[PDB]
């Protein structure tokens, strides 16, 4: 219920130290692999051709690195498998060697705080009227400074959030949300609703009364002593794996369960979470306080606990900037 | 109800003649515009960062030229500005520039037979977190070979359909499908799903026993004479345009409304239609035969109708090779 002034001010000094170098270091504002070639983020192009761009048929994961320790790189690299699969996509090289590639990226760019991509298409070769045994499927990675889905003087107070009435979230009989996925058409809608509202964060339904997602995170709710968290319709989060986690080792019930759009208005915290911020308190729904209007007890110690999870060995490691090795 | 012949003799004869270029034409493969640029269609790259890329956040539309001619170019710029608005996004070009362009890059390609498509992206800063004032949209431009969802050969034959029953169309609600977009998740989960059941094209429900569109295309069902195609939850194609122009002109009646998933097996004919490829007949659907399994007289006379319209001067134009139109 007290970290967020040293993560922040650690992440800050970590910060100042990175900006100072960006006139001297090509990749301190991002590095790219592309075809087995390594170029600053800025400089990276793919093939017009390409399927992830021609049809956005491919899939994606992003794992993090947090005071120079890779966050559950392991996990991230297993999603995006498991991803891969039940879109009848293969990594195209092996993931220990992909794990190598994004350390030594990392490495080269000197982030310490960074937003780690990866992203597997289905190739120059779309999947209708061709051979499968034709179709080759590409890789493209990127490193880039640590992104704020929320910013830390906002997580300070939270944010507002609206549950969207003029999109809801696409079906998992459409697309499959646990397949990570660049398809945003509803998210970018909900994105628009928000500020349209004097907002800033959508959270979307099911189309059926029930909570799913917004754009970029997954949401829990807390009433009663209790997390809510729904199950079906979302993306598996990895940082909704951390809280479940940090929650278990308080002593703290959560419930992956199907999540009625009414217990987002009278439940007694609100926060969403996301590789891209980490835990995001949420203070404000439909303009309306919720309970209160200030962060919650239960969601400061999840946030605690969380990026305390950065340091244990059991969910994160070093990263070697030495140069080199 | 016979012009297939003379049709597809024509192409395979410009074809001849284009292939014969392609040694000393460094565009018969296809031609793209990249910020301002035109380069082969294989070379033609766009940054990593672009959001049409990155998030999928983007519009597009696809005209075609046939014989030389393009084909209601006019409407295919509307419907892409009409696309644009409801994403708030901008055409980055006065429609009479693009114009302007298309013709000239589909006369440097000399392709007589074209696949031509228009592509406006969010640009390099994504919708999150941007200052609406500092998006600035992309154009991406590209002509290439005609595309054929049936390729001539079947359509002579009649394809092979079944009504998706492991996946079903992203409903309004979440994407609107009247904006044409690239995010095809259900499309291709649809394309696996054939090609798992021994057929070519899947036909997709609205996930409550109705009707909607494929993999690139629109569906027609024939019953006693009448044509049933559905109102919504699909993109109004130009080729379903063109259908129903050519119904009126024929004195056969055309119905776009809610088409029930029954209607599809006990109809007297079924065919696809859409712009890469035209009219595109279903002989078989869930394995059995439609009707007896022959190509319809209604589907033969609109596919006559069709063709025609590509040499009517109220629905197409002669472009000038080595000159410009
Ligand atoms: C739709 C969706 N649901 C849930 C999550 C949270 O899952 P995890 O805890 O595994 O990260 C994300 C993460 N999306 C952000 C990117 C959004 C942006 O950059 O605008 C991420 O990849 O972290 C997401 O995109
Ligand atoms: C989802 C969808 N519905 C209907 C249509 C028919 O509409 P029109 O008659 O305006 O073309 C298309 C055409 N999409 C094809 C896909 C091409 C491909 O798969 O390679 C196109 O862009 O021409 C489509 O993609
Ligand atoms: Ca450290
Ligand atoms: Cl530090
Ligand atoms: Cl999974
Ligand atoms: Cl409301
Ligand atoms: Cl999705
Ligand atoms: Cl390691
Ligand atoms: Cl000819
Ligand atoms: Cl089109
Ligand atoms: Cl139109
Ligand atoms: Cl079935
Ligand atoms: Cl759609």
């Amino acid at each position: 219920m007290a970290s967020m002034d040293k993560v922040f001010a650690g992440y800050a000094a970590r910060q100042a130290i990175l900006e100072s170098t960006e006139t001297t270091n090509p990749f301190a504002k991002g590095i790219a692999w592309v075809e087995g070639e390594l170029v600053p983020l800025a400089e990276a192009r793919i093939p017009l051709l390409d399927q992830g761009f021609m049809h956005s048929d491919l899939t994606y994961d992003v794992p993090s690195v947090w005071d120079g320790r890779f966050f559950r790189l392991d996990d991230h690299i297993t999603r995006l498998e498991a991803s891969c699969t039940k879109l009848r996509l293969r990594l195209p090289l092996p993931r220990d060697q992909v794990k190598q590639i994004l350390v030594e990226m990392v490495a080269k760019s000197g982030i310490r705080d960074a937003f780690v991509e990866l992203i597997v298409t289905r190739g120059l070769k779309g999947v209708r009227g061709t051979r499968p045994e034709d179709i080759v499927n590409n890789l493209y990675m990127f490193v880039q400074p640590y992104v704020w889905v929320m910013e830390p003087d906002m997580q300070r107070v939270g944010g507002s959030a609206v549950v969207a009435r003029t999109v809801r979230r696409v079906p998992p009989g459409a697309i499959d949300p646990t397949v990570k996925n660049l398809q945003w058409g509803d998210l970018v809608r909900g994105m628009f609703e928000a500020a349209d509202r004097g907002a800033t964060y959508p959270f979307l339904t099911d189309g059926d009364a029930h909570l799913t997602e917004g754009s970029g995170f997954n949401i829990v709710l807390v009433k009663d002593g209790v997390l809510y968290t729904p199950d079906r319709g979302v993306l598996q989060g990895v940082t909704r794996k951390s809280v479940i986690n940090a929650a278990e080792a308080f002593g703290i019930e959560v419930r992956v369960e199907f999540v009625p759009v009414e217990l987002a208005y009278r439940c007694d915290e609100i926060f969403m979470c996301t590789t891209a911020g980490g835990i995001m308190p949420i203070t404000t729904l439909d303009g309306m306080p919720v309970n209160g209007g200030q962060i919650g007890p239960i969601t400061k110690k999840i946030w605690d606990g969380y990026w305390a999870m950065h340091y244990d060995a059991a969910y994160s490691f070093e990263i070697d900037y030495n140069e080199r090795n």
